């Protein structure tokens, strides 16, 4: 197979809310406590979200497309810095287009990608407003008006039950084919259940009902994890998506999927690597501990069946990682793009994944089900719907992004021609 | 190669000091503060080590060698409750016969498997004087007399870096060829210095100069990560394994082995699985952070680079470990038994192992290379000084154990037998 006849579904980017999501979403009677556009306290050159008192703006690693690296760095950034293909959903396309990328997963900035800067607010009311608005834009406008290019996914307002579940059956009528919730929600703010608490049941029965997949992406097991003094931001990158264990582990002996058999969990952004040792371990311990007549797990099934009915490894590029796909069952693994992370192979996902799956000897069918066909499965997303197979491929989307420049743009001519579109 | 063909080294196992260590080793001034043997106040039925106002002993995880496993637990154990090899080194060389294993290394219970026991007690001369004590019994006396059997490893003071230095110079000299030191300082207790801070560097130095290894043993890593509040064994039991890349990662970019390029460091118990994506990851963030003109790798190495000269990983199973072997360099991979923790094969390591090794198609090369030569190498130990080969095989080592009685034991019945003997 041609690098230009590939089809690749992300199953993992992230999105810049614009500016007018919650004057178009929130409630009319609430909007004057809606999320407004300040300055940032740190940058009045970049604005943030002021909230319940509280100011949010996009992390500088978060939105470094195109960006010369020496750029990239914590300190918060914003709309003027930033492509605009981050935040406006038109440009976001031409950059897929430009990058081969059929369709994209879009995890939230503001109500962070897993909802829980809106958890840790104090007017449940308010927050649970704005997760219902992010979930009208990101799961109802933004696929709709992009038709095969976006998978739904939205969050929930986790910090209650009753309402999340009415949240998963109400988004479900939207397409929302995944949530994404905290993948390790006893680190989240003060804690929150876990999920061997049983808490969590009545969302995992709602989206079995509507085969909706738990998308739990790395950001939470880090915060578990003690560090010295000195923060290293080397240190933390290497770590961050390496430590899918801490949440895959707990998932797996919360006893989830002995309740909920169909349950499904992708591990979005975790690599693939961690997935054969633990698997080992797991298979190893359910042999060993067979006396005891009881396991977290359905009767019949071993961790290793289980990984491959209930879960999805999910990578950017991990040039070892191919080499244990026969172990995992090469059904388990599912490209992404990241776009517009620092992680993102984004413009050259194509040739820089076709090299790993080459060298690998990947099939035919097993580049097919890596790039898009697992994923697709997966999340009960049907790629060619609105795109027929031949005009969904990257040679055939890269045709017509032939005029989108990709090639690297400081941040700040971003923003002298950000300031000229405004004024 | 058949089974009984192999030789096999293993680099991590563990050790319960028997009841005299300190009656023989511990300064004569200073035996009325020596530890001392109590009742264990969680479980009245076995005693535990005294010293300095706290008590600990064996964790039942940790000694469960032919027990029932119903009978393991983490309740504290003891000696009469345990199989006699587990304390008595007479008998365990004997087990190791069984188990066709040439040569083991013997991480400590009482001081902590890397010292930090002796690091939390407030009189620094006590514990310096129980470091060396340990240290006397363990490197000298115990390899002294089973010549090629024990691989000498060490602990250190390591709460005061001038003694920690003039305890690596006095061990190298007893042929130490490890020290066992915590893999991530900062979680021990309120906390000691990180590898990155320079307060270690005296003491790679000196062990450098004596080619002495850095053996960052499991379980400080899992100390480091928030747990929920409903506890659950398995989960800890599952975790505490496979996060070797935490002290991986603060080792490598601490900038250790670029003031220090010959230092080694071995991860034990930590498994195999986790260096190729952590590899991957590292090979590329060097990569994409090029433009900057630093590293914390010497010139013209690349992460993989450091690995193999520097690394070793240790394990026990792991049956797909070894598809990432030429990823690695299959120099790199040690196997060990863990005598006489839960997670241990014996006695029947060579054919579990066996099993693994000819399910990934290894050569007879790669065989000895990650059963025995890869370890006697990094730890430079020559495993046929004192035991030619033809002798040392798994195949002769058993001949000489056809009378041990290997089969499953309950702990009641060590202790009827204890108690006849005392
Ligand atoms: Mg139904
Ligand atoms: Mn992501
Ligand atoms: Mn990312
Ligand atoms: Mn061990
Ligand atoms: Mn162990």
């Amino acid at each position: 197979m041609k690098t230009e006849d590939m089809v690749m579904i992300s199953i993992d980017d992230h999105v810049v809310e614009p500016a007018d999501i919650f004057e178009k979403h929130f409630p009319k009677s609430l909007m004057d406590q809606a999320p407004k556009l300040t300055a940032h306290p740190r940058n009045p050159r970049v604005q943030a979200w002021q909230f319940q008192g509280t100011v949010v703006g996009s992390s500088g690693l978060n939105a470094v497309v195109s960006w010369p690296k020496h750029e990239w760095g914590m300190d918060p950034t914003g709309y003027a810095e930033m492509r605009p293909a981050v935040y406006d959903m038109d440009m976001r396309v031409r950059d897929m287009d430009a990058n081969g990328t059929l369709a994209a997963t879009l995890f939230a900035t503001f109500p962070g990608f897993a909802g829980t800067h809106l958890a840790s607010l104090p007017d449940k009311k308010l927050s649970l407003a704005a997760c219902r608005a992010f979930n009208d834009w990101v799961v109802g406008e933004v696929p709709d008006a992009h038709p095969g290019r976006f998978i739904p996914i939205g969050i929930i307002p986790f910090f209650d039950a009753d309402e999340s579940v009415a949240e998963v059956h109400r988004i479900a009528a939207m397409g929302c084919r995944s949530i994404s919730i905290p993948e390790t929600p006893y680190g989240v703010g003060e804690g929150f259940p876990d999920f061997k608490s049983g808490y969590w049941d009545p969302i995992f029965k709602a989206c079995v009902e509507h085969n909706i997949v738990l998308s739990l992406h790395i950001g939470g097991g880090i915060n578990l994890v003690k560090r010295p003094e000195g923060f290293d931001i080397d240190n933390m990158l290497m770590l961050t998506p390496l430590i899918s264990t801490i949440a895959a582990t707990d998932m797996m002996l919360s006893g989830a999927f002995k309740k909920f058999p169909d349950l499904k969990v992708a591990m979005s952004e975790g690599g693939v690597g961690w997935v054969a040792p633990w698997l080992d371990r797991l298979d190893r311990h359910i042999v060993n501990q067979s006396w005891t007549g009881t396991s977290f797990l359905p009767k019949g099934m071993t961790p290793t069946d289980v990984w491959r009915k209930n879960f999805l490894a999910c990578y950017i590029t991990e040039p070892s990682g191919l080499n244990n796909r026969h172990r995992l069952g090469v059904d388990t693994i599912a490209w992404e793009c990241d776009y517009p992370h620092s992680d993102s192979t984004w413009p050259r996902s194509p040739e820089t994944l076709k090299s790993e799956l080459d060298a690998a000897r990947c099939t035919d069918e097993e580049v097919d089900k890596i790039t898009f066909a697992n994923a697709a499965k997966f999340f009960d997303w049907d790629p060619f719907e609105h795109i027929p197979r031949e005009e969904a491929t990257v040679g055939a989307l890269r045709a017509r992004a032939t005029d989108v420049d990709i090639s690297e743009t400081s941040k700040e001519e971003y923003r002298r021609r950000y300031e000229l579109t405004h004024s």
